[PDB]
């Protein structure tokens, strides 16, 4: 069954339907329509696709719905169990996609499951990349995201203009899972980075420091991080808000240490911050931005 | 007992020595004499003093021999019972100097300890600053440190020129052990962003990464950080150099880790990262750069 024509010319091989319009996925989604690249979406809650249909965006009623239009699919939402439902489920993109179509995973889950995500889909003659990225609520918004993609080269390359759109620095990281591979390392890395925020700021309010002043020293060397700049002024307002939410950090450090474990490294830092996030959403602060850990 | 001249004019009421001529300290030194501050040096260790006496710097027989030709007394010893052994020892700098000297402690120990310092000192006439610094090692090298003041607001002032030698930003924090305050807060900062650091490159070894993309990630939003910019280049090289020495961050977190139990406030990360660096000393390596830890 063939179908109308959409907002970008099939001739292009470059149509894209962008499942997911959270916190990421709506400014990633938009900046592709930018670009001209953006033909459909697809969310759960259909009322995010409302700014996209003014743009006239079709707004598929289900994934398999939304493949069978486009070229790419692109996936920005939570966890991977979400991600092999909108992949695989009953209305799926694997009911609707034909053979060719690519899918490239941007939300961030494991190696593990991008390898098994790529094993599924190319039953059904379905290409793979993961591509997950760095920068946060802001890079999105800026379109300066940094991603780092796993999967066949070719198909890095072919798809370079369509990160563009959404990002800055784009990094081939290697076979497939190895996008999911980075996204893990820089997750230690932001963890780590966001409790060590965290627990200055609790030191210098019990210290009475003037936060003006903490503000000023922390925002240099060496202490200064991406979390700090990301998310010092809003929490020194008390805005709680996302962010990146805690329960997905949860989750990937969940990741961090399957990797860990299976590979024999001791990751104490990992640990430590796993269990203060799990503890977070144990908490119900689980859809507060990370940096509201330990001010929840 | 007058003296014969020295470098710097009596009449300037700047003349400044300096005692502790190490990774720190020599470069800070060698800056303040570029600015026409540095009178004469004192280190415990002789040879370190070469270079200033080949450009003329008097070179002391203790801290009081120098304190009595100086204004101005920098100290930029280990810790704290170093900086109580070139104060109040012996021949330390309080039997050489005479009232409205003004020493500036710009090591790292304690609020607490830069309290019992002043008013030691001031028993003596003897005035004080504790002005840490931030920045690490390339910072002293570049005269672009960040430092942070405690003590009396007029004396801040007065001695900015002095500061300005040395450092960029130029933070006045409060009254005394306001700085060491602002350290300790940062020192939180630092070393849980280096345990990031590490951690995040010892999963990206046993990943298989590519460290020259791993290091691309890395040093962006928002996981790249003040220690990632200062010493992943050394890291990866295998350069376990100090830098800033594992005792020495041990010895901070010791400082930390009072001042929480003090005010009741529980650092789970900072507890964490200093039995880390306590092992490290343990170990044989405190001695090493703290990007060291996991890899020594
Ligand atoms: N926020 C950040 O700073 C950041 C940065 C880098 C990467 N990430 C990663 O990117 C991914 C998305 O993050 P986000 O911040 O955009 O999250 P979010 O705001 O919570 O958005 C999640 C999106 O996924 C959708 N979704 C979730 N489960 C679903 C399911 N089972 N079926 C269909 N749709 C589903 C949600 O739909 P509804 O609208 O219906 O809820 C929403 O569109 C996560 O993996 C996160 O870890 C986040
Ligand atoms: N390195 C960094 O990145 C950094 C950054 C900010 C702050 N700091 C802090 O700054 C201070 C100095 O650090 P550093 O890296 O310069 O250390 P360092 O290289 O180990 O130098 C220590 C200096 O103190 C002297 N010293 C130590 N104990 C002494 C004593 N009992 N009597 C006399 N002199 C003594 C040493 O003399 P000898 O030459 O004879 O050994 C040396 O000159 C430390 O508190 C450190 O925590 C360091």
């Amino acid at each position: 069954h063939h179908h109308s024509s959409g907002l970008v010319p099939r001739g292009s091989h470059m149509r894209v339907g962008f499942i997911g319009l959270g916190i990421m996925g709506g400014p990633m989604a938009t900046h592709l329509l930018k670009a001209g690249f953006l033909a459909a979406v697809y969310n759960r809650t259909r009322e995010k696709t409302k700014p996209f249909a003014e743009a006239g965006v079709y707004v598929a009623e289900s994934p398999a719905d939304l493949a069978k239009r486009v070229d790419v699919v692109i996936v920005m939402v939570s966890d991977a169990p979400d991600v092999e439902q909108v992949l695989f489920g009953p209305s799926g993109v694997v009911e609707g996609a034909r053979p060719g179509l690519i899918v490239v995973d941007m939300s961030t889950n494991s190696p593990d499951w991008a390898r098994k995500f790529a094993e599924r889909l190319a039953q059904y003659g379905i290409e793979f990349l993961d591509a997950p990225v760095t920068g946060g609520q802001k890079g999105a918004i800026e379109g300066t995201l940094t991603i780092m993609v796993g999967g066949k080269e070719e198909l890095f390359h072919r798809l370079l203009p369509i990160f563009k759109a959404m990002g800055r620095d784009i990094v081939y990281m290697g076979p497939v899972g190895y996008g999911q591979a980075m996204k893990l390392v820089n997750q230690v890395v932001v963890a780590l980075n966001t409790v060590a925020m965290v627990e200055g700021l609790k030191l210098a309010k019990a210290l009475g420091l003037d936060m003006d002043k903490v503000a000023e020293v922390l925002t240099r060397g060496a202490a200064r991080s991406g979390a700090i700049e990301l998310y010092l002024p809003k929490l020194l307002k008390g805005d709680l808000s996302p962010g990146f939410k805690a329960e997905h950090l949860k989750k990937d450090l969940g990741y961090v240490l399957e990797e860990a474990r299976k590979r024999g490294v001791k990751l104490p830092g990992a640990e430590l911050a796993y269990e203060l996030y799990r503890k977070m959403v144990e908490d119900g602060a689980g859809s507060l931005g990370i940096h509201a850990l330990g001010f929840y």
